[PDB]
């Protein structure tokens, strides 16, 4: 499995971060956010046969969409939440709900990431970087 | 051939899966409907030469269309109402009436899963997931 | 030769069948229809080199276009009433006439198989498996 | 070479048939036309690397047009009422004259093998049937 | 280097021919036309890595085409009037009259072969033919 | 990596080229702008695993986008504004501002080389040339 | 790198050739123009790693554009005005100046030879001819 740095295209320095919870970045339940890229690991991602980025933090950990779009790391199950797909430098979630929209991993506020409907998505361009 | 889960792109978490009946998944007539992905047995299928998802829980369970449009697994034989085949994310059977349509595998409600006209099969995603 | 049965898509459960002449299978002559899926030698078919089904129901048993569209087993010659090819999962008979027209391999009520032209024949989907 | 007989698909059963004349066969000038198939050696067609029709009746007999569109079998040379080419199903001369057109193997009427002006050529469908 | 006859597929039976001058078939300057097909040494060509179509009568004989248009065969040199060229039937000369026309290989009138204006080259079918 | 200088082809002589500070081209934030081509070391450039061309002046000295679009030479780092991707014979930063706006390494007047918006680069044309 | 000629396909005998100055070929800003096909050094030619057409009368003589159009030799450096492409039979020169146009190797009249407008440039087919 390759391991990757997710950098944004829409930002001139800002790359997916796991951030945890009270210093502790291997729990899980752990934020995940933007920050400035420096590649340490937990900036580190794999995707993996099921279409989870686990994050390099510790074992165990996949990228996850929350019900309020916000962003954790949690332990790798089936839920559609943990599964990501590209298109060009768009990244996907295969999360569901009622709104009839796919969700794209998105810069919001700041530098605040989470994901955000494709029709609302300004700055949703992301590059995997080879580590 | 490759043994696949079932998984829905239209639930966060739904596979196709053996409900069986009387607590035994083996049985012959046992019902088809979803279930949170686990990946035993009862919710691995193999597509067979003659376009039939066997279930492995058992020899010679294969995913049939009932005549009220419900799912069981039974006997393999010849029937098209045995016959499933891809486009894309629609898994589609092979069963002919005089409505006009073709059948495809769709959620109807809750963990009900069954075959519905095409032009209404709204839940109607699937990703064949090798196991 | 693939032995293949000749099973409907337009029927869920049909295959073309010998059904012969007074019970005997393997005259000449035997009439060809359509019969529940069971594959036994008189619903197993190969296509050979001169584009001809032949029957496994005896030596030298072809599929045969009549004169009236009906479906027989015949012996085995060079006219294009005997010779068949695919275009998708249509089976298409080589049989010319006066009327400008393909004929097709079609389910023309309950069981009973014939050829019927192109524009007409809406019960005309066939799948060539491979015997089991 | 590929041998072959030359069999119509614009007519259940006809061959291109060498008939001869004074009943012998094998006779250079011997007419050629349409007979039911029996693939006897009058009914055996070999293209060469010239692009001629050799019959099998004897050596050094190449299938012929002459210019009122007659067909005979004669001693095999250069010219291009001997040359033979395929475009799908159709069978064409190479045959040049001033009605500026194309030469087709043709049942112009019954059982009459000619060539014939594409334009007019309605029965020229023909399929070289390996011996 | 392949030796061809080049037979017209616009006359029934005409192939280039070097003439030549007084029944000397070799001399320099010798004319070329067009007769009846028989493959001997003034009717076959090599087309050389010049793309001059060298004849086989004798060393060092290019077909040339002249000012007036008419054929020789002349020693071989880097003259656009000996470079030859094929597309589909048409053989054509690169011979520039400053008009932009292109000069193709023609039968004008009986045995008579020349270069013609493409335009107007009406018999100009040929056929390279390895011998 | 392989070693460049990076030539235009829209000036008939002209080289990406450190100028650096007071003959120093070795300095950290030293200017980039054009000169007649050479292939001394402040002309010679490397593309690394991160996009980022490096300069043969020194180590850790990439080129680099400022806010005013001007080009210097920097200590190396994440930030887009030292990241550059070919197209043809197009050199694209992947800096961002606002307005979604490509820019080009393009000429902007006499020596003066810096970035512009895609659809205003008139001399943006470039080509790497081994060294 | 391979020698070729220059040869003209707008002019039925023209190759690109070093006139030079005064009988002495090899001389730097010798003057290049057109002559009959001969093949001698003075009209043979290598396209270099830079684009550039060296000749082969002398060590360091490369084909330049001058300002005025007109054709020499000269020492071999980076100028855009000595680098050469093709476009299938066109001899494209890099030379950029006011004029948004390419220039094209092309006969403008007898023996004179010179780059032209690609819209002007109507003597302007070459072939690169193996030696």
């Amino acid at each position: 499995m390759a391991h990757v740095t997710l950098q944004s295209l829409s930002n001139n320095d800002l790359c997916l971060d796991v951030y945890g919870e009270n210093g502790d970045k291997t729990v899980a339940g752990g934020s995940v956010n933007g920050w400035s890229c420096h590649g340490s690991w937990n900036q580190v991602w794999g995707l993996d046969k099921e279409e989870r980025y686990r994050s390099r933090v510790a074992s165990d950990r996949c990228l996850t969409v929350n019900a309020d779009k916000t962003l954790t790391v949690e332990q790798c199950g089936a839920n559609l939440a943990q599964k990501w797909y590209w298109e060009g430098d768009k990244l996907i979630s295969r999360y569901v709900d009622g709104n009839n929209t796919r969700y794209l991993l998105n810069i919001v506020g700041g530098r605040n990431v989470q994901v955000t409907p494709e029709n609302e998505a300004n700055q949703a361009r992301w590059k995997p970087t080879l580590q």
